């Protein structure tokens, strides 16, 4: 529920299913501690990562394993894989989607903060 | 030289070459008047659309033909188009270019003002 | 059903509510013909648009007032509004969710087509 | 020559200027050996990071500071960087530039490769 992580294919137009996605947070020693993982769905999110009580304030990492969905659709791809670091520093009820849109050579992504 | 139009491809990771660019200038009717075209050279880039003279203040369209690039490397697009709307005026800034991020499912459009 | 629009705020990471949204269908003599509308809710979303009845395939606009969403947070933006253009065709997939993330210069946006 | 950067700020229409870009290179024990760095000029872009003698094949790591831009501007941004990873091969087009579109909650960022 506070953490949702949506990919989308800019490509077919679809959403990215099978997607691998590790989560990590900074430890306080500034290694990346591994926090939560999974697949994205057939709709191209992947729901259920954490908890509230477990999503603290922190710096958090986001790993997509775009080059093995790639591979998996017949595309050899330019970028190796795709990583988004981002911070909550708001405590509470807060949820956050990390949406990340690919492609072979490029990614976007968005995050979108909601109360 | 008051308004540029720069277009990149983001799926292959090039310059989008040989895009047609159509420029429109709303007129006192509300409706789209023709204004100048062009299209982007091998480099992804449109020069010499206009002069400081011919570029009055007034509101303008730019849209960029993606869906014909698209057809032309074998790739079904979402869009008919590319486009941004903006209004020149005299009080802000002299230079505007039209940079685009072009996939088949994706684009964006930003209008970037300089001195 | 076959139609969803989605806004979100690239410089406040929220949903954009309150936006309306229209959208055109391009009639056979090249004119633009009001097809529906309504405006984003809580979540940046528009749902309800229409109908599998209603929706056939045709060009179709769906032109975003981001003018009036900026100014009602005390912003005069440089783009005038966001517009997204597509075919609509019955070979392919029927279900078209339209996102667009906004700033005051620039919107990207994104098409995921689902059956 | 063979390796730019280009950066946008997509809120305020306009270049990214002094954005610092940090660049890494895999080593063969799979580790990440810093390989150069530098800052955007008055235009945004980043220029001279490397030389066609010593931009070599294999994997390399730009990192943008996007978040120091950002708080250079006051605003607290979502991401602590942008970052993009891929190879590079003597046999393909030399030219490699990453452009990279910001704003507080989203950003693109894509590799140009060009002859």
């Amino acid at each position: 529920c506070p953490l949702m992580v949506k990919v989308l294919d800019a490509v077919r137009g679809s959403p990215a299913i099978n997607v691998a996605v590790h989560v990590f947070r900074k430890a306080a020693d500034d290694t990346w501690e591994p926090f939560a993982s999974g697949k994205t769905s057939e709709s191209g999110e992947l729901h259920g990562l954490t908890t509230e009580e477990e999503f603290v304030e922190g710096i958090y990492k986001v790993e997509i394993d775009t080059k093995s969905y790639w591979k998996a659709l017949g595309i050899s791809p330019m970028h190796e894989h795709a990583e988004v670091v981002f911070t909550s520093n708001d405590s509470g009820p807060r949820r956050y989607t990390i949406a990340a849109m690919l492609s072979p050579y490029s990614y976007s992504t968005t995050a979108v903060v909601t109360n």
